[PDB]
């Protein structure tokens, strides 16, 4: 593709295998692709087989495991974690996600939320925690981004960090989706997406660019009980 320079170099690896090497629990990533009509899928496929191998081994077992589903052979498990789009690279039960390669400048938000999945620490204040421990009403957060975006990560990584928190707490009622536009045009095109990154929660645009965590709690609360809050 034109909107992403993937970087498989050893530099990279080295880099990145440096930064896995504190991991502290495994962490499991479903990379969910199709045989036919995904252009990217095979790229996502190298970085994540990539990011595997750089990841700590501990006793033959390597602290990043990597499982790969084909829309083919494996649909049972789309439907278990809901996926329709590939490429999809999820966390959890899929409430935490990229759908489109992670490649670009996503590859910071891709390493920061496996890095705290393996601390089981979403890094979140008290307040937030607490918050989403309760938080009745299902969320769908799509975070629309694309590879270039280089304050994507920091939306995508709050969003997902939100989605963590709740699922971790047994409170899986958010779905933090990142949305890569050039993959899936239609969705950054149904919110009229003219920069990113720009939120959007159950279905309709909340917040352009990168929102702070306090507020962001608000948007969240305001969009499970279905009302509108104020950006500010
Ligand atoms: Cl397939």
């Amino acid at each position: 593709a034109r909107y992403y320079v993937l970087d498989l170099s050893e530099d990279f690896r080295r880099e990145l295998r440096e930064t896995l090497a504190e991991m502290v629990n495994p962490v499991e990533v479903h990379v969910f692709l199709s045989k036919s009509g995904c252009e990217t899928c095979e790229d996502t496929l190298r970085l994540m087989k990539l990011f595997e191998e750089e990841s700590p081994t501990r006793n033959g077992g390597k602290l990043l495991k990597l499982n790969v589903y084909y829309r083919e052979s494996d649909s049972d498990k789309f439907s278990e974690f809901k996926v329709e789009r590939v490429p999809t690279v999820a966390f959890l039960g899929g409430e935490v996600r990229w759908t489109g390669i992670p490649a670009g400048e996503e590859i910071r938000a891709l390493v920061e939320v496996i890095m705290r999945l393996s601390e089981d620490e979403s890094g979140l204040e008290d307040a937030t925690k607490e918050a989403l421990k309760s938080l009745k009403g299902r969320v769908h957060i799509e975070t629309i981004i694309t590879p270039s975006c280089p304050y994507c990560p920091y939306a995508v990584l709050l969003a997902h960090m939100f989605a963590y928190e709740a699922w971790k707490q047994g409170n899986p009622v958010i779905l933090s989706e990142a949305v890569e536009a050039y993959e899936n045009p239609d969705i950054a095109d149904k919110y009229g997406v003219m920069s990113v990154p720009s939120i959007a929660i159950n279905g309709y645009l909340v917040f352009v660019g990168v929102p702070y965590e306090e507020d962001f709690l608000d948007y969240v609360k305001s969009a499970a009980e279905g009302r509108l809050t104020v950006k500010g």
